[PDB]
């Protein structure tokens, strides 16, 4: 006798498993056992996990509700599952969307002297340098900071929250409304300082004080800044450390880009869709009866949509494993999900990982991985992959 199949597979974010591939061609639709236990239905092809992303009667909001099936416990309020949602209710959302953009004069300037102090400290220090721990999450922290509008010395208290706000939990996790209370007086308290004047949290701040704004809660504004840095600085630095692992893996792709650094937004894109940064599929509660390949989804039932399932998907991107910059389709993988809650942070995503290997390659072109790879220790039960350090020498 066998148990149902288990999710997620592996935590490991350096290869996918060769089981991703027989389940797509199996059975890409499957049902599976999350850890909490209940039961899901797990979309691996690139047309069914589309088909998901686009249909809204799979709804993101109702997989909050109470006495659904759980990928995994909340780590918020309820309410906060439906957060871009709630902006857009409050009128915010082109205020927001237009304060995350990379596009802000001085923004890419910032990023690219951060990445190159980063990068010097550790060239002074001396190999071995930790890639992830001090390089890639300290640029995400900072380039959030700089985008909220707060200063840069409050990011390493915020950032010590993802550990445990990012977790991929069965049960609820008390340190995670003790963080989330605290960073969210902190956000509170942003909104109140009259020194902070730039960034989304000086845009909020003025709104907040706009007549057209007047009945929008003091909860939303703070929880916009708790979400949007949280959201930010666990995907941009999970993203940049495990594509840097990619990249280091193939020294020719490497030098390439050493050589040719107007192909790094190409690389970055693919890099984007040999992506296993996410951990778990994109979790839907279904809203009505609904046919997804041979299986007729009930409604209240869970839909786990598997990224890589998608993005090496040989149907929609032939020979998935490799990296190639001149495919047809190169941004037509589901890094950043599909519909309507499509990641309103890809560019400035993009723009974090281009500038970050832009100049680790200028700084550090010899740069290769200091232990074998197997010895990288993979972060478990959470909602990204990441390796715990990330070892390299130059
Ligand atoms: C500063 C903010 C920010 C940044 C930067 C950002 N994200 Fe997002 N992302 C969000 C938010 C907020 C949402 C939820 C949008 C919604 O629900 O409509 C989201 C949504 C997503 C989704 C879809 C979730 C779903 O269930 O449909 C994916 C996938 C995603 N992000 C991946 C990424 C990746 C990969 C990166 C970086 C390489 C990144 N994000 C960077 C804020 C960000
Ligand atoms: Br938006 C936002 C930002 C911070 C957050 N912290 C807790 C939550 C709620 C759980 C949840 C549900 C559906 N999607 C997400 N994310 C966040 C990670 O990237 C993918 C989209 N998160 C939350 C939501
Ligand atoms: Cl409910
Ligand atoms: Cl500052």
């Amino acid at each position: 006798a066998t148990v149902l199949l288990e999710v997620p597979f592996s935590a490991r974010g350096d290869r996918i498993p060769d089981a991703v591939a027989e389940l797509r061609t199996r059975e890409p639709i499957r049902k599976v056992r999350t850890i909490t236990g209940a039961e899901a239905w797990l979309v691996s092809s690139y047309a069914l996990c589309t088909q998901v992303l686009e249909d809204r009667r799979f709804s993101m909001k109702e997989t909050a509700a109470a006495g659904a099936p759980r990928l995994n416990a909340l780590t918020v309020p309820p309410e906060v599952v439906n957060n871009m949602g709630n902006i857009a209710d409050a009128g915010l959302r082109k205020a927001v969307m237009k304060a995350i953009t990379p596009k802000a004069p001085g923004l890419e300037q910032f990023l690219r002297d951060t990445a190159n102090s980063l990068l010097d400290n550790l060239i002074t220090e001396g190999a071995p340098a930790d890639l992830r721990n001090d390089f890639a999450d300290p640029l995400a922290t900072a380039l959030h900071c700089k985008v909220l509008g707060i200063p840069q010395e409050d990011g390493p208290k915020l950032f010590r929250s993802l550990s445990i706000a990012f977790m991929s939990s069965a049960d609820p996790i008390p340190a995670a409304k003790i963080n989330w209370d605290r960073d969210i007086e902190y956000m509170a308290g942003i909104l109140e300082n009259p020194n902070i004047t730039t960034g989304l949290m000086g845009e909020l701040s003025r709104l907040r004080k706009d007549p057209a704004y007047s009945h929008v809660s003091d909860e939303l504004f703070a929880t916009i800044g708790v979400t949007f840095f949280g959201a930010g600085v666990i995907s941009t630095g999970s993203f940049l450390t495990t594509a840097l692992i990619s990249l280091i893996q193939r020294p020719q792709l490497r030098n390439l880009l050493h050589e040719k650094p107007e192909l790094i937004p190409a690389g970055v894109e693919e890099l984007l869709r040999i992506n296993l940064s996410f951990a778990d599929g994109l979790p839907r509660l279904a809203t009505a009866d609904i046919q997804v390949g041979d299986v007729l989804v009930r409604k209240g039932e869970l839909v786990l949509v598997l990224l890589e399932g998608a993005n090496f998907d040989p149907e929609h991107f032939p020979n998935p494993g490799s990296i190639e910059l001149d495919r047809p389709n190169p941004t037509s993988h589901l890094a950043f999900g599909r519909g309507q809650h499509f990641c309103p942070g890809s560019a400035l995503g993009r723009r974090h990982a281009q500038i970050g290997i832009e100049a680790l390659l200028k700084k550090m072109p010899g740069v290769d991985l200091a232990v074998p790879i197997d010895q990288l220790v993979w972060r478990t039960r959470f909602q990204r992959r990441i390796p715990e350090r990330l070892p390299v020498l130059w």
